[PDB]
């Protein structure tokens, strides 16, 4: 058995806050807007996982309003959504995620990126593609992923 | 043998029809504007799986131009797709589907639509997944102008 | 073993350029720009194919300042991704794709797209599906400003 997920996000960019993307401090002059760490490119990731396993999403998780989740580190909460995975029988297929941005310049970072979700889906390196575009109010982000029995 | 299968619309929101989405009235005062019923959702779901057995889009199969598909109900399209699906050899794996839209509220819905999805697909709810998210504002559902969708299929002999 | 991959592109339709989608020229008024023949559709196709395998995207391997993707013919580009792709023991499982547009009119060249795909991935029509749907007038695409395309692909051990 295989099971498919996608998730999709976009976050306000904002004077201030830090730029967190795939688990990476980005230095920037404007950080993303939200109740977390607002790493748009980890939540996305999260709600693929979710999504595979018909789990809903973060929101249903780890909500907003909950003030246990103000400032939370993403990558944590993407290790939780992957015990939630693990639990129901399944590991890493792959994964593949888009970036979209018009600035900063994402790519000296995206290796990291991709050795941080492998750390957090417990995979290789190999199983895990991260990619950007740029085609300015915000920063969004798409996946897909695959997980399979194991 | 699996097959995957991906689907995207949007639909503009106006004055005076009802909203659809998911197979589920909302109760809301505005509606999506389409041919049929406008449900972005139940036909991102059926080119989905359309997809995941070449055999198109819901335009191939129920053009706007042929006046018999006028309002007509996209859950009963949608079980009309299924059984393409079924005559190539397939079951439903999984569905994954999010729900593009600044306003109405999707949350208190959410659960019957993937009932009707389920029942749609011949399949268990455990096997269909969807969740609603906003853009922050940004773009055409961001400014409430429609709402999109997208969905994303793996099917599976069976 | 299955390997999921997605790919996602937008292209602005300007003046006195060709139109080539999918690997076929169709005749407009505009064409899409970019460096390469700009073909929006085998790009996404070729990000898809690269994204299954983990090594990036086309920008990694044909940057828009290497001399040889100027006017590059995206088919050629598509044949050296599933060289890559082959070389990981990999073949077609299948494909599914997405053209947003808001005109010209896609339909009397899908099947066309759907072979030249097809041929690149050295795979059956059968595998291969190609929709093209318009935006309801809604975006950047629904303001005819450029052409979207989207690609989801499963490939398997081979
Ligand atoms: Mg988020
Ligand atoms: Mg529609
Ligand atoms: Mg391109």
């Amino acid at each position: 058995m295989f099971r498919i997920g996608q998730g999709f996000d976009v976050h306000q960019l904002v004077e201030g806050r830090p730029l967190i993307i795939g688990g990476i401090e980005i230095p920037y002059e404007k950080g993303l807007l939200g109740h977390s760490d607002a790493d748009v490119l980890l939540h996305t990731v999260a709600d693929a996982c979710l999504g595979a396993v018909g789990e809903g999403d973060i929101g249903k998780h780890f909500p907003d309003t909950d003030p246990e989740f103000k400032d939370a580190d993403s990558f944590k909460l993407l290790q939780h959504v992957w015990g939630i995975v693990k639990q129901k029988g399944y590991v890493l297929g792959n994964i593949d995620c888009t970036i979209i941005a018009q600035k900063p310049k994402m790519l000296p970072y995206i290796e990291d990126m991709r050795k941080r979700i492998a750390e957090g889906l417990e995979a290789d390196v190999s199983q895990v593609n991260v990619k950007a575009t740029t085609t300015a109010e915000g920063i969004a982000a798409q996946a897909t992923v695959l997980i399979q029995k194991g």
